């Protein structure tokens, strides 16, 4: 398959592995792509390690793009993964929202989702989500402020289910 490297030095480990492989997981899952990259405590511990993307090409053209951002690292943070995309919807962010508000944020017919799009003037596209099972990846296509601005709707929603 397509494989392009992107090289990790040592301070953006959280970035691109995840101190572990935090990101890696939604490497594979949110980008739906294989990352394989030497987390190998025996050779390449410390010294800079190589990102192997494998995917459709498509998908390791988004992922590249992405590892490039979230591993420039503003805050030692680099949002976890990209949160964004990640192949999938190049264009607005990806929100993986838990199964039991999902139904919520839609609605009965779209009461609730419409008015997201009709307020932030965003579009929804639910993806293959993150294979893990509670979250599901309701994509929110549209500017990047905006994008974000309608996750945080849907996060209050979250809260406000968490409210019984």
């Amino acid at each position: 398959g397509t494989v392009q490297e992107i090289m990790i030095p040592a301070g953006k480990a959280g970035l691109v592995i995840g101190k572990g492989g935090e990101t890696i997981k939604q490497l594979q899952e949110r980008a739906g792509v294989k990352m394989i990259l030497i987390q190998d405590g025996s050779q390449n511990t410390n010294v800079d390690k190589p990102l192997r993307i494998i995917g459709d090409p498509y998908k390791v053209q988004q992922a590249c793009e992405m590892v490039m951002d979230i591993l420039r690292e503003r805050d030692q943070g680099g949002f976890g993964d990209r949160n964004e995309y990640g192949s999938r919807i190049g264009g607005g962010i990806d929100v993986p929202v838990p199964r039991h508000s999902v139904g919520v944020v839609i609605g009965r017919s779209g009461e609730m989702i419409k008015k997201i799009q009709n307020d932030a003037g965003v579009r929804i596209q639910f993806k293959q989500d993150d294979g893990t099972g509670p979250e599901k990846i309701a994509h929110i296509m549209g500017p990047p402020d905006r994008c974000e601005h309608a996750a945080r709707i849907i996060n209050d929603l979250l809260q406000s289910l968490r409210s019984g």
